């Protein structure tokens, strides 16, 4: 009962998924995005309930400038295996504390207060591996043809957002439907 062209669109060139064999669900976001921050209370509990044949992943939108800096912070924290602990603190710092987290040094200093090894964070942030992940994330955003956040992509095939779905819970209901659609092939 959803309609292609209305609540979601189908990408003419489907994008490969990060984990072959599971239905992918991507949330594209930016730590500095107030709507992304506001969406967290809805998308987190939902994501924790996803079944085992679904792979949920957050992808930072690398649209330039501060988005890229913040995105590089995200990727560095994921690589370090500590993003999920400090995830909420980063959002809180940017939106409630007015912290800019605009340079690697400001980031390290702040994250150290949250338990994150400063020396490892900085070495990782500047590593070739993270540079490759940034390159991939950029190309992905280009392939999804995403121009704002938060935006969802299901299985590299369907793009939608809170506006198109008609609200944050409606967005997840739409994701559920499209996950089911992809199961059916």
């Amino acid at each position: 009962d959803y309609t292609a062209g209305k609540e979601y669109v189908e990408l003419s060139s489907p994008v490969p998924v990060s984990q072959p064999g599971k239905i992918e669900v991507v949330e594209l976001f930016w730590y500095g995005c107030p709507h992304c921050y506001a969406f967290e209370p809805t998308i987190v509990p939902w994501s924790e309930k996803l079944p085992a044949d679904v792979h949920f992943v957050r992808l930072p939108a690398l649209f330039g400038g501060i988005w890229n800096v913040h995105g590089q912070m995200f990727l560095t924290l994921i690589s370090m295996g500590v993003e999920h602990d400090v995830h909420n603190a980063v959002f809180e710092a940017i939106h409630k504390e007015h912290k800019k987290l605009a340079t690697p040094e400001e980031m390290a200093d702040f994250l150290a207060g949250k338990g994150v090894d400063k020396e490892k964070f900085l070495s990782t942030y500047n590593s070739f591996a993270i540079k490759g992940q940034m390159e991939k994330a950029k190309k992905l955003a280009m392939a999804y043809q995403v121009t704002g956040v938060p935006t969802m992509v299901v299985n590299g095939k369907y793009r939608f957002d809170i506006g198109s779905a008609g609200g944050p819970e409606e967005t997840l209901k739409l994701a559920d439907y499209l996950i089911e659609k992809e199961r059916a092939a």
